[PDB]
């Protein structure tokens, strides 16, 4: 669809499990069938599960542009995601919601495979 | 392999028609066979192709931890990469970092990336 | 005071009046005269004005390393923070908490800028 | 000056006593006589003393937005600062960035970054 974007990622499929949280990230291109930002963005951050389940994240921005420009290519940020109807791959799996309305779907692979797409509710 | 670790990302397809760069992106999470970090990074940045081709990168390294320890989870810096070991044209190949890094990658026609890295420090 | 360290900064002394936040930023270097954790942190972001005033920022807390740890040298992450008891002058002047229960006291000047005082509430 | 900026900032004035870097930062608002971007940056990074000395930063522009695209408001980035214009030891002094920035400072005994900046770049 025109607003959703494929995501990938990586999670530890072995997390602590002495209260630590579970590490991941993914990315999304800008690209889909239907627009093209030429931008990619990165989140870096964890799963905190439980009844009450968080990812929290930092982000990256990165914009192709000229060399002449990439001083200015690359914005930061966090997001925050909730779980929609809340192991880490059981955790991680579904539909998630952050703060600006963007929304989150993923499925967590026994393998530590992140998949699935995002819909950001500013930008493109 | 002990010092390799799966990555996956993801990287514009289909660049903007006018000098840009291309945008990019990719995961790491620093579990392999051997070894477990309990961390992640991700990379964001873009190919600049041409003679000397580059990719040039700011990262986020997430660590898990508690969450009263959740305030000092994060790194944050940046790698650049280039095809010189310390080639054909494209994101598809090895690139090497400033600290002598190895990222084995595989750019598919619609916009994957897909590969392997072994970082010189760490884990 | 032990749990007292010196900051400077700076913020836009002639801010849009459009709706737009007026951006400040500021450092602590994180040796007084009781403790020393050579390092240093700066928040870059901007002051919301109003009854319930906001300074949001993101920071970046560089530690001394040796070269071959530098790549491990920066830490980054975000701190809101809220006016005890709500110009830009006026607005930013105050006493502020942020969500770790760190304090925040300064000092906005006419020049652009920021003195004060910080007290974290983690680390050191 | 025209092309200059008021920065302040603080520094380690008791570095470890062991190799380590000595830990920074400092702010420029990018308001002077002439201009005013509505923005700020901080640059957060290490001294490296030696034969060729070298700061290393990394840094956050934010500039002032509506609430709403405050997501958008943070710009982040990497300067490394030498003392080759494209000197007494010390943090004290004129440094340059690859972009051909420069920073002029002074260093107080105490831990005090006072200066003035020039950007090759935006405003
Ligand atoms: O405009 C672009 O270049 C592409 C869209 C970027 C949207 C960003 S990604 C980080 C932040 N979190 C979201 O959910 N949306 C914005
Ligand atoms: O120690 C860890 O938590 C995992 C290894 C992290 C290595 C980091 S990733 C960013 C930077 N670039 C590299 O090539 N290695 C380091
Ligand atoms: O441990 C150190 O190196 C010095 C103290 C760092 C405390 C950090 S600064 C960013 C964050 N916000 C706070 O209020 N405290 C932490
Ligand atoms: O355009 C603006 O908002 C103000 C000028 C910003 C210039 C930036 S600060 C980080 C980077 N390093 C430099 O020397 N210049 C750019």
């Amino acid at each position: 669809a025109e607003s959703r974007y494929v995501l990938t990622g990586r999670y530890d499929s072995a997390p602590a499990t002495d209260g630590s949280g579970t590490a991941l990230g993914w990315t999304v291109a800008w690209k889909n069938n239907y627009r093209n930002a030429h931008s990619a963005t990165t989140w870096s951050g964890q799963y905190v599960g439980g009844a009450e389940a968080r990812i929290n994240t930092q982000w990256l921005l990165t914009s192709g542009t000229t060399e002449a420009n990439a001083w200015k290519s690359t914005l930061v940020g966090h997001d925050t995601f909730t779980k929609v109807k809340p192991s880490a791959e059981a955790g991680i799996t579904g539909t998630w919601y952050n703060q600006l309305g963007s929304t989150f779907i993923v499925t967590a692979g026994a393998d530590g495979a992140l998949t699935g797409t995002y819909e950001s509710a500013v930008g493109n």
